[PDB]
C-alpha cells in the first residue's frame, strides 16, 4: 500500500508523531530517546525454559522470545520514523543507483564481490570501502538530522558502572567477548592463515600460488597482510627454526619458477617478491572497521532485494510482524517464500546462513543472514509504514536495547546480563552473531546510544573497559 510516514522538517516530524500516537507520551524514563518503554520487562522465567529446551531450534526460540520481550518497547520512535519516511526511502534507495552509474570504487569493491563474501572473509579494502560508503550515504541523504541518528567521533567507554550484584556476570561477558574476537578467521580451533603458512614452510609451493585465504597479498582487517602476520605467528610458536624453513621455501620457489614453464613469469615475480617482502617485515585501534552500520546495510539489502518506494510498505509490514513474536530462520525462510512479493525471493537469495562456514563475526557487514533481518527490523520494522498507528503495540528487535539507559541503576546492564544467562543456559550451537548478548553489550561499550548511530570513527578497544560496581547508599 502507501507509506503514511510522511513529513517536512523537524517540526513536521513532531506534528506527525502527535497525530499518529495521540494517546501516548514518548518517554525517556528508561531510554536515551523518546520511547514507549514504561517498565523493565521481567525475563527470568525464560531462564527455566532455556534449560529444558531440547532441539537446536527450540533452544533458539527461547532466547529469541526473551529478546523480543526485553526489547518490545525500547525503540526510539522519532529515529524510526525518520529512517522509514517516504522521503528517506526514496533518497536512500536512489543513492545506490548513483554509485552504480558513477562506478564508485569504494562501493564496488565489496558490492560486486557479494557472492565471494558469502563464503570468504573480506579484505581490508573491502571493509574500508564499505565504511566510507556508509558515511557518504549518510551525508548524501542527510540522515544525521537527529542526535539519535548521528555519526559518532569519540573514544570507546573506559569505565562502565553497574549495580554491584551485576559485576561478576558482566566481567565474564567481557571475557567471553574477548575470546570471541581473538581472531582472525578459524575453520577448526586454529587460525587459517597460520596453518597455510606452515603449509608454505614445508615447501608445498602450491600454498603460495593459491593461499587458503585467497590472494597471496591480501590484507587483514587491520591492514596487515595475512602472509606477514602468518610468518610472525610461526616464528613465535615454532621458534626461529621455523623461519629458516620459510626462507628455504622462498628459495625453492624462486628456483622452481625460473625452471618452470607453466605458471606465468610475471606471477612468479609477484609471488616471490611478496613472499620475500613478508619475510622481511615479519619481524615487527584508530577505528571500528568491522562495525555493522545497521541503517546503511539494511538499505543496501533492500536495494539488492529490488525494493522500490512503491513496494517499501509491504516490507515494512513484514518486518513489523517479525517484531511481534519470536523468530526462526526456518519459519522466516518459509514465510518469505510463501508470500510471493517481487522482493521476497531475491531477499532470501541474499542469505548467507549456509555458505559462510567460518565464525559469522568475520563476515563483511554488508552480508545478510536470516539473523541479520533483526538489523532491518530496526530500520523499517518498528513502525509499519502502511498503518503507522499500530506501533503503539511495540516491536522487538535486539538493538532496541541500545536505546535503554545505562545511567541510574543501569536498566540496560540489568537487561543485558539477564539475556546473557538465558543465552548461556540455552546451550545452543548456533552462531547468534548479531543478536547475541555479548555483541549487544559490545555495541553499548563502543558508545552507541541508539542503533541508528554510526560508530565506525570510534577509537579504542571496547573489551578493554573497566567494570565498576556500585552499592546502595
Amino acid at each position: 500500500m502507501e507509506n503514511l510516514i510522511d513529513f517536512s522538517g523537524r517540526d513536521g516530524l513532531d506534528r506527525w508523531l502527535r497525530a499518529t500516537f495521540p494517546d501516548v507520551i514518548l518517554s525517556v524514563g528508561l531510554t536515551n530517546y523518546g520511547s514507549l518503554m514504561t517498565s523493565v520487562p521481567d525475563l527470568s522465567h525464560f531462564e527455566q525454559m532455556a534449560r529444558q529446551a531440547k532441539s537446536e531450534q527450540e533452544k533458539d526460540a527461547v532466547y529469541s522470545k526473551a529478546l523480543t520481550e526485553a526489547t518490545r518497547k525500547a525503540a526510539p520512535i522519532a529515529a524510526c520514523a525518520l529512517t522509514s519516511s517516504k522521503e528517506m526511502v526514496k533518497k536512500g534507495l536512489q543513492w545506490f543507483e548513483d554509485q552504480i552509474i558513477s562506478e564508485d570504487g569504494n562501493f564496488l569493491v565489496w558490492h560486486q564481490n557479494y557472492e565471494q563474501l558469502k563464503k570468504a572473509p573480506p579484505s581490508f579494502e573491502q571493509l574500508m570501502g564499505y565504511q566510507m560508503s556508509a558515511l557518504n550515504w549518510r551525508q548524501s541523504v542527510g540522515y544525521g538530522q537527529l542526535e539519535e541518528t548521528a555519526v559518532l567521533v569519540s573514544q570507546v567507554i573506559a569505565q562502565f558502572s553497574v549495580p554491584g550484584t551485576l559485576v561478576v556476570t558482566v566481567q565474564e561477558m567481557i571475557k567471553d567477548m574477548i575470546a570471541r574476537r581473538g581472531g582472525g578467521p578459524k575453520r577448526g580451533v586454529s587460525e587459517e592463515h597460520v596453518r597455510c603458512c606452515v603449509d608454505i614452510m614445508n615447501g608445498n609451493l602450491s600454498a603460495l600460488i593459491n593461499p587458503a585465504w585467497g590472494d597471496i597479498d591480501k590484507k587483514n582487517k587491520n591492514g596487515l597482510m595475512l602472509l606477514t602476520t602468518g610468518i610472525a605467528k610461526l616464528r613465535e610458536l615454532y621458534g626461529p627454526a621455523a623461519m629458516v624453513k620459510v626462507q628455504q621455501a622462498a628459495d625453492k620457489f624462486g628456483e622452481w619458477g625460473k625452471a618452470q614453464d607453466v605458471l606465468d613469469q610475471s606471477r612468479v615475480q609477484e609471488i616471490h617478491q611478496v613472499l620475500l617482502k613478508s619475510i622481511a617485515e615479519s619481524t615487527s585501534f584508530k577505528n571500528q572497521i568491522a562495525q555493522i552500520d545497521s541503517v546503511f546495510s539494511s538499505y543496501y539489502w533492500m536495494w539488492r532485494a529490488g525494493i522500490t518506494p512503491e513496494s517499501f510498505p509491504l516490507l515494512s509490514d513484514f518486518l513489523f510482524e517479525l517484531g511481534q513474536n519470536a523468530r526462526g530462520s526456518a519459519k522466516i525462510i518459509k514465510t518469505l517464500d510463501r508470500i510471493g512479493l517481487k522482493w521476497s525471493k531475491p531477499l532470501v537469495n541474499l542469505f548467507a546462513d549456509s555458505t559462510f562456514k567460518m565464525g559469522r563475526i568475520h563476515m563483511h557487514p554488508a552480508i545478510l543472514t536470516t539473523g541479520r533481518l533483526n538489523e532491518m527490523g530496526l530500520c523499517f520494522g518498528i513502525i509499519p509504514a502502511s498503518h503507522p498507528e499500530s506501533a503503539v503495540n511495540g516491536s522487538g528487535f535486539a538493538k532496541n536495547i541500545l536505546n535503554v539507559r545505562t545511567d541510574g541503576m543501569n536498566p540496560s546492564a540489568q537487561l543485558i546480563v539477564q539475556l546473557f544467562d538465558i543465552q548461556r543456559q540455552s546451550r545452543t550451537l548456533s552462531d547468534l552473531d548479531v543478536v547475541s548478548s555479548e555483541h549487544l553489550f559490545h555495541q553499548i561499550l563502543v558508545g552507541k546510544r541508539t542503533a541508528y548511530q554510526n560508530a565506525f570513527q570510534v577509537k579504542g578497544n571496547a573489551t578493554d573497559t573497566k567494570i565498576v560496581g556500585f552499592d546502595p547508599p
